[PDB]
């Protein structure tokens, strides 16, 4: 025979980020949620036919040359280990083939993105703005956010969704008296601080 493909994916889509956490995703970013993670192949033979009605784990079998970072069933099925580079193996008799396969660390939380430098509303006027989340990776990450205010005689605030299981959130605060303050911005072990100030 000869190989002619050797691509790794999930529900027909070629996998060109995977994470160790077994997610998966296109070449826009998308994920893929369909499918199982597999590796496919296919096959020539000496006369450039491609041979057809073929059985993966019987016909031929896959093997994970680095199988501590990597998991990969003879039948092509493959789940992430740790992140780091694996080498994996395609077997169809004498027939041989090689490709690499990288598990990249899963999303933590890198930043949070504010919209807004400093707010200005008048007393008893509300005012918004918007905050985002974005891992190492610079994507959105979806992740925990509390808002709270150094002042609340002066100023009060709340986050939509009770700061929970978003990527995007929005922040109100409300004008109680004249005067100024901060509000903080948490989530995890990172912060950010605004300025506010209460106009009449």
């Amino acid at each position: 025979a000869e190989v002619s493909e050797l691509k790794l994916t999930k529900d027909n889509k070629e996998v060109v980020t995977l994470y160790a956490n077994g997610n998966a995703f296109d070449k826009d970013g998308n994920q893929i949620s369909s499918g199982t993670l597999t590796l496919t192949a296919k096959f020539k033979d000496q006369y450039g036919n491609e041979l057809t009605g073929k059985v993966a784990g019987t016909d031929y079998t896959f093997e994970s040359l680095n199988p501590e970072v990597l998991v990969v069933a003879p039948d092509g099925s493959v789940t992430p280990i740790v992140p780091g580079t694996a080498l994996v193996k395609v077997k169809y008799g004498e027939v041989t083939k090689t490709i690499p396969v990288t598990v990249k660390a899963n999303p933590v939380l890198e930043t949070i993105a504010v919209d807004s430098t400093g707010v200005s509303v008048a007393k008893g006027q509300k005012a918004t703005f918007k905050v985002t989340l974005k891992d190492q990776y610079g994507n959105k990450f979806t992740g925990n956010v509390n808002v709270t205010s150094d002042k609340t005689e002066t100023a009060t605030v709340s986050v939509s969704n009770s700061g929970i299981g978003q990527s995007e959130y929005t922040v109100t605060v409300n004008g109680v008296a004249e005067g100024s303050t901060t509000i903080t911005i948490k989530s995890g072990t990172k912060e950010v601080k605004v300025p506010v100030n209460v106009v009449a």
